[PDB]
């Protein structure tokens, strides 16, 4: 499309924060989180854009004990399961990204049935993060060329580049063009490090439930201007 | 507390244009700010500044000539100087250089000043997994013991602090391959203030934004 932008990263950030301001509780700006979510979604297939990358980052996850960080993942996939519908009805074609393997098994079948249900939809490709880490990727993509190694298969030496590239989430996606990230941090916090090797990289403190589709355009504007 | 720096340098060539001079000529004032952003650096507690010259055999004896004239200096103000990158295919002369430098310098306590010389920072992290994979094949290593404290001890600068901000001189607002596993967690700060004019106010401007920062998030 003209703003020449495939795949497209967001940090979203700030919905506690635009709560607070609002002397709203944390659930009221869960809420606006979701809505502007699904208003990215839908300004991203509107405009062409062939994968949309999504991180929520947690301001709170530090006040948190760690037994609460698991579960909240629970929640949050498992909320993203009467979601799965809606999003198959617009064609999305939907993809967790994240260190899924200590899940309990029935979301890992639910996680899989859903990649599967829309795996051959032709819009917007979805990508959610979930439990997901920059570092981890690398290391589950290395892990992986390490048990070739260990099967006789592969020489340390033939490691290159290219190859681990081959083993990191979304490599079969168009590399990501642009990382936007919302409400005033200016750090990648882990989030994609190896595929973002060459992006443009787009901080706004807007905060991410006021963030909308004018924003995003100002994003994509800036992106393809600075190509 | 900035404790390790890391800056992408760029914006000579644009530079010269503008003063409507030679690629040489930015080259020339791209060195001087070098040589003014180490001071900089040195005198104000910054633990290590990792420089990366941004471009879109002469050099090689530049690299020969730069080291020759230059590391005495730096020893004498107790900077530990070491290059990061593949020098694995550099002529042999300066590979040796460059030992040389960095053995000359290693002991000293002030600044750590990295340089990078056909670093990518994909292939940093490359270089770490050959090495894992050397103990897995030889049998000092499984596969699922590998783990991110593992690989972070395998790639460059891992016996230094981490790297606490990122700046970005130039205009552009990209990483370039330049480090990507050490800046997981960093500040990034980017200035459309070319090289040759990024000075110690431009390089305050960067580290009060950072403290700033670190106040507020
Ligand atoms: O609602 P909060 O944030 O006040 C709290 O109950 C934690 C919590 C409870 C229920 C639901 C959620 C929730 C709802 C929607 C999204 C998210 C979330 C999404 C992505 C990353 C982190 C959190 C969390 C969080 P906390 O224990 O942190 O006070
Ligand atoms: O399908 P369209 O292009 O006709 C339209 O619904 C826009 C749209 C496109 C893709 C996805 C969505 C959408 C709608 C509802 C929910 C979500 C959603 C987004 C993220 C997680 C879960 C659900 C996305 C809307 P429109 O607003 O243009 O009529
Ligand atoms: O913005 P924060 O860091 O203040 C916080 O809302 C976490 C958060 C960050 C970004 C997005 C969301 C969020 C909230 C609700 C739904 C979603 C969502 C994400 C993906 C698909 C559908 C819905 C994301 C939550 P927190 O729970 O840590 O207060
Ligand atoms: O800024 P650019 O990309 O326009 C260009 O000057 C390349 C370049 C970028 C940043 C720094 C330098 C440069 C120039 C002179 C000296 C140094 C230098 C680097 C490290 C130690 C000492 C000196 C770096 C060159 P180019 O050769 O590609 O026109
Ligand atoms: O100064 P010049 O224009 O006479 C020439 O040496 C080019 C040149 C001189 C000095 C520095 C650089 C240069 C360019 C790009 C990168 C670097 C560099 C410096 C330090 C570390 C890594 C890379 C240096 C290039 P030339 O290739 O045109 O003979």
């Amino acid at each position: 499309p003209a703003h020449g932008c495939r795949h497209v990263a967001i940090i979203m950030d700030g919905n506690g924060r635009w709560a607070k301001k609002q002397g709203k509780i944390r659930a009221f700006g869960h809420k606006a989180g979701a809505k502007s979510v699904r208003r990215a979604v839908s300004f991203a297939a509107n405009n062409g854009i062939e994968a949309l990358t999504l991180y929520a980052f947690s301001s709170e996850n530090w006040n948190r004990p760690a037994q609460e960080v698991s579960a909240l993942m629970e929640l949050f996939v498992w909320a993203l399961d009467s979601e799965v519908k809606s999003l198959h009805r617009h064609n999305v074609r939907l993809r967790i990204i994240g260190d899924t393997s200590r899940f309990n098994s029935r979301l890992q079948e639910r996680i899989r049935k859903s990649e599967a249900l829309t795996a051959g939809n032709t819009g917007l490709t979805l990508n959610i993060a979930a439990n997901y880490g920059g570092r981890w990727d690398i290391v589950q993509g290395v892990r992986q060329l390490a048990e070739k190694v260990q099967q006789g298969n592969l020489q340390p030496d033939q490691i290159d580049e290219e190859m681990l590239n081959q083993h990191v989430c979304m490599h079969e996606l168009a590399p990501v063009d642009l990382v936007i990230r919302t409400g005033g941090e200016h750090r990648i916090s882990n989030f994609l490090l190896w595929q973002i090797a060459y992006a443009e990289l787009y901080f706004t403190d807007v905060l991410w439930p006021d963030f909308d589709e004018q924003d995003f355009e100002g994003a994509l504007n800036a992106f393809a201007n600075r190509e």
